[PDB]
């Protein structure tokens, strides 16, 4: 369990940004790591045996908006990046989980689609192959992975912000509705911890939120839990050590360097650190020190 970091990825401050820095809970450092090859925001990080890979996003910067069905492993033993297979689409926004070693892309958008689809990679083999779609079209998705089922939750669908949510069964290749949350919520940063879901902040159609709340899996229940100090979107969000770290977003003036922490036992949020700079729309993981 000891020598763990959180690696962000990507993100967005004025263009689409390339920077893979790794924070250290333990000591409070950062670690400035290799570049992306390509700079992308609105991507999504995993890890699977130890490697930290980088999925879709958009590459925006001034001379053009390239959305990206880039896959793309990063090894800490070597802090090199290298490509992995692609998928099948483009995916801007997306959100990803993993179940027993295998990624889940879930939604996202390509210029004006907004996606249903839903692809899984294989490391062993390094391929992808399209899945059942979900029953809503989303961009701006939170996606985790609870008892090896897979949730997307809540996005934009091309005209409406969605409280809506769903789940998806592997053995069944099917998608269902769960309880919808209490509020709507795209661009959320979406976790699990212990027996739950977690969706916290997002944007509602009117405002960036610091609102969290909470979907028990037995119960089917939404809760609201206390909230972050600051409203944001498109934040990053990870789990470690039985906590949650959320990491930048946007308040609706300002790209956050924020860093904060929420306890489930005091259920209270305390900010930990600062990004080197504030940033949207970056992927999130954790895996060892390189
Ligand atoms: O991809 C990008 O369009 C920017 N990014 C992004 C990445 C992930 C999620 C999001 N998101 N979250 C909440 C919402 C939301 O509108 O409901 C969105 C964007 C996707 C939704 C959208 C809806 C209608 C028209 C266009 C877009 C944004 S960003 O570059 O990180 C950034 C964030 C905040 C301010 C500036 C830039």
């Amino acid at each position: 369990k000891v020598g763990r970091l959180i690696y962000t990825a990507g993100g967005y401050f004025r263009q689409s940004l390339s920077y893979l820095e790794a924070y250290n809970p333990s000591n409070g450092s950062w670690l400035r790591l290799a570049d992306l090859q390509v700079p992308r925001s609105g991507l999504a990080g995993c890890v699977v045996g130890g490697l930290l890979y980088a999925v879709g996003g958009r590459n925006n910067s001034p001379d053009g908006n390239t959305d990206s069905s880039a896959l793309d492993c990063y090894n800490p033993m070597t802090n090199q990046w290298s490509p992995c297979a692609s998928m099948s689409v483009p995916r801007n926004r997306i959100g990803v989980g993993v179940i027993d070693g295998h990624i889940y892309a879930v939604g996202g958008s390509h210029g004006c689609i907004h996606h249903s689809s839903v692809e899984r990679y294989e490391p062993e083999r390094d391929e992808w192959h399209l899945v059942a779609p979900m029953l809503t079209r989303r961009i701006g998705v939170g996606v985790a992975v609870l008892n090896r089922l897979l949730y997307a939750v809540g996005g934009f669908d091309g005209t409406n912000r969605l409280n809506s949510a769903e789940c998806y069964y592997p053995e069944r290749n099917e998608w269902r509705m769960i309880t919808p949350m209490n509020t709507i919520r795209s661009g959320a940063g979406v976790c699990v911890l212990h027996n739950c879901i977690y969706a916290a902040g997002g944007y509602d159609g009117q405002d960036q939120l610091n609102s969290v709340e909470r979907y028990d899996v037995e119960t089917e229940t939404w809760t609201f839990v206390a909230p972050m100090r600051h409203h944001r979107s498109a934040l990053g969000i990870t789990v470690h050590q039985g906590k949650i770290y959320v990491l930048g977003g946007y308040d609706g003036h300002t790209f956050l360097d924020s860093v904060e922490c929420y306890d489930p036992d005091s259920d209270t949020w305390s900010e930990v650190t600062r990004m080197t700079s504030g940033r949207s729309g970056v992927g999130v993981a954790v895996t060892m020190e390189p």
